């Protein structure tokens, strides 16, 4: 598919059983979700932004479907405006900017 | 051009004759870069990201040259890690996602 930004493009995708909707993010190094359950052992990290710096948890190979796509890759958990999928998991999916 | 995300989508853009590179953010739904000034008034606003909000000064149409195109458009100045190209000004240079 290709996406034009006149709208934030936000995707639905499935992970852990899930259903999330997630911006697909050029800006975000790594992908971060709102508070939910993951599998295997997380380690507590901290992530910063515009606005500040974040503590969260990091879960490694976690699954996500998104748009049709399959992907495995690290997703971090914590309070976010957005559910955010960063160039972590983009790259696996072949996502592009054009102009 | 067609741009891929296994690293930052770092470009050079030309605003008020200084040189600077951005992040073509598709997550960004406004234009933000580091302190600097700007032609016009500006009205003192406040962004929210993740891990909290910032105050900044907001600037209405800004000259920018990306890549070799030309926008004008709105521009926040206020201390950011990065220079961010939102989606205000991606739309005018027609950049998309792909994948
Ligand atoms: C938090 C999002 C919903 C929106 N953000 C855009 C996003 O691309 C930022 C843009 C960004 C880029 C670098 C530094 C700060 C913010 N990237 C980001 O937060 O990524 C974080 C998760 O992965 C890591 O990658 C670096 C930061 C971490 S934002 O920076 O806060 C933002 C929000 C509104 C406007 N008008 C402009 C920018």
């Amino acid at each position: 598919p290709q996406i034009t930004l006149w709208k934030r493009p936000l995707v639905t995708v499935k992970i852990e059983g899930q259903l999330k909707e997630a911006l697909l993010d050029t800006g975000a190094d790594d992908t971060i979700f709102e508070e939910m359950n993951l599998p295997g052992r997380w380690k507590p990290i901290i992530i910063g932004g515009i606005g500040g710096f974040l503590k969260v948890r990091q879960y490694d190979q976690i699954l996500i479907e998104i748009c049709g796509h399959k992907v495995i890759g690290t997703v971090v958990v914590g309070p976010t405006p957005f559910n955010v999928i960063g160039r972590n998991l983009l790259t696996q999916i072949g996502c592009t900017l054009n102009f």
